[PDB]
C-alpha cells in the first residue's frame, strides 16, 4: 500500500456522465486498488466536498492540494502532499474517466520497474514530420509512434529531482514523464487501452457513454 | 474542369449513415464541385449500382475501376481510368464521408501549386517514439507533427513515375503522398479539419452522426 495517486481536478473535469462528475469515476478507481495508499486530489478548494463526501467509502487516505498556474504547477503543488515513504507516484488527469484497472495495474508495475513508465496506445493514424514551409519532412515509422494517456507513474526521488531541474532553469513541460527524459533517465511506456480517452466535449462524453454502456 | 477523382470503395463503406451508405457522401461533395472533371470509382461491380444510379443527377463523368489486393493496388487500378489529360489526381478513402467542400478546394489548390498535397490536422495528444524495448527515444515536437487525412492530391505524371519505383522495386505504401516523398518532391500539408474522420466502427458512425446533426 505504496502508490500515491495525484488527481489533477483542478469544471470540464465535474460535468456530469450518467449523472456523476466526471473527476470521481478515476477517483474510485484507484480508491479500489490495493496497492494505493493515498489520493492527494489537485482541486479548488471549493470543489473538496465532492470527494471528502466518499472519503468513509474509500479505503485509501484523502488529502488536498491547490491547483497552480500551469499543469506542471499543479503536479508541484500535489507533489507536496505526498507521502514521505511512498514508492511511486501515479499521476492521472482526472478528464480520463474510464482508465482501466488492469491498466492502471500494468503502468504501476512498469513505473516500479523503470523508475518511470507512461500508458500509452499505438497511433492508428498515419503521422507526418511538417516543417514551417508547411512540407513533409518525413513520415514517422507507424511501428515505433505512440499516443500518450495518464497515469503517468513516476517514482518521488526521481520526480523530485526532476522538478529542482524545471525550477532552476524555467522547463515548460506539458506532461510529467518528459521531466524525467530531461535526466536521461529511462521511461517506459505501458500499453493499455483504446477507451482510455480524454473527456473534454460534448462529442467526447457521448463517446464515453457508449463505451461505458459496452 | 481538370481534377480526377479517385475514389477508394473497395462494406464498411457501404454501413449505412443516416440511411444511405457512407461512401455516396464524400461521393456528392466531389461530384458538386466544379473543378471535378470525372469520378473513378473503385469498388466491386457488385456495388457499381450504389453509384450509377445517380450519374444523370451529377456533373462529373462517372467511371469505375476493380479494386486490388492491397490499397496501392487498388490506386494502381484508378489510376488507369483517369482521363489522359487530367491536371490532377485526388484521391479520397470512402470511408471519410464528411470532408468539406472548402477543405477539398484547399489541397486541390495546393496540390495544383507543388505537385502533391495531402489534407492534415495537427496532432491533439502527445506522441512520443518508443523503442522495441518500449523506452521512450524521444517526444516529438507537438508543433511540428500532423495526423494525415484524405483527399491526397497529386499530379498524374508525378503519381504515374512513383508507380514506376513502386511496381519496379517492390515498395509498400500505406498513402500516397509516400511515393511522392520517395521521389524527393515536395508534399504541402494543407490544413483541414478534425470533422474529417474515418468511419469504421459504429463509435465512429455515432460521432459522425453528431457532427451531421451539428
Ligand atoms: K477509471
Ligand atoms: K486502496
Ligand atoms: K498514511
Ligand atoms: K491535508
Ligand atoms: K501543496
Ligand atoms: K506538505
Ligand atoms: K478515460
Ligand atoms: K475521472
Ligand atoms: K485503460
Ligand atoms: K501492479
Ligand atoms: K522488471
Ligand atoms: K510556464
Ligand atoms: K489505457
Ligand atoms: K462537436
Ligand atoms: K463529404
Ligand atoms: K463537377
Ligand atoms: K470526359
Ligand atoms: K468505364
Ligand atoms: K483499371
Ligand atoms: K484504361
Ligand atoms: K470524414
Ligand atoms: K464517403
Ligand atoms: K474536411
Ligand atoms: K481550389
Ligand atoms: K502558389
Ligand atoms: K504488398
Ligand atoms: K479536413
Ligand atoms: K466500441
Amino acid at each position: 500500500k505504496s502508490v500515491s495517486v495525484i488527481l489533477l481536478a483542478g469544471p470540464k473535469q465535474y460535468i456530469p456522465l450518467l449523472g456523476q462528475p466526471i473527476a470521481l469515476y478515476s477517483f474510485f478507481t484507484f480508491s479500489r486498488m490495493p496497492e494505493v495508499k493515498e489520493i492527494v486530489v489537485v482541486c479548488d478548494p471549493f470543489f473538496r466536498d465532492i470527494f471528502e463526501e466518499y472519503e468513509e467509502s474509500i479505503d485509501v487516505d484523502l488529502r488536498f492540494a491547490i491547483p497552480g498556474k500551469e499543469r506542471q504547477d499543479s503536479v508541484y503543488s500535489g507533489l507536496q502532499e505526498i507521502d514521505v515513504n511512498s514508492e511511486l507516484v501515479c499521476i492521472h488527469d482526472s478528464a480520463r474517466p474510464l482508465v482501466n484497472t488492469e491498466d492502471v495495474e500494468k503502468v504501476l508495475k512498469d513505473g516500479s520497474a523503470v523508475g518511470a513508465a507512461v500508458l500509452g496506445v499505438p497511433a492508428k493514424a498515419t503521422i507526418k514530420e511538417v516543417n514551417s514551409d508547411s512540407l513533409v519532412v518525413k513520415t514517422l515509422d507507424r511501428k515505433t509512434l505512440w499516443e500518450m494517456q495518464t497515469p503517468q507513474v513516476i517514482k518521488p526521488e526521481l520526480l523530485k529531482k526532476g522538478f529542482e531541474l524545471v525550477k532552476s532553469e524555467g522547463l515548460e513541460v506539458t506532461d510529467d514523464v518528459s521531466i524525467v527524459e530531461y535526466l536521461k533517465h529511462p521511461v517506459y511506456v505501458s500499453q493499455g487501452s483504446y477507451t482510455n480517452i480524454k473527456v473534454t466535449t460534448p462529442d467526447d462524453l457521448l463517446l464515453a457513454e457508449r463505451i461505458l454502456s459496452e
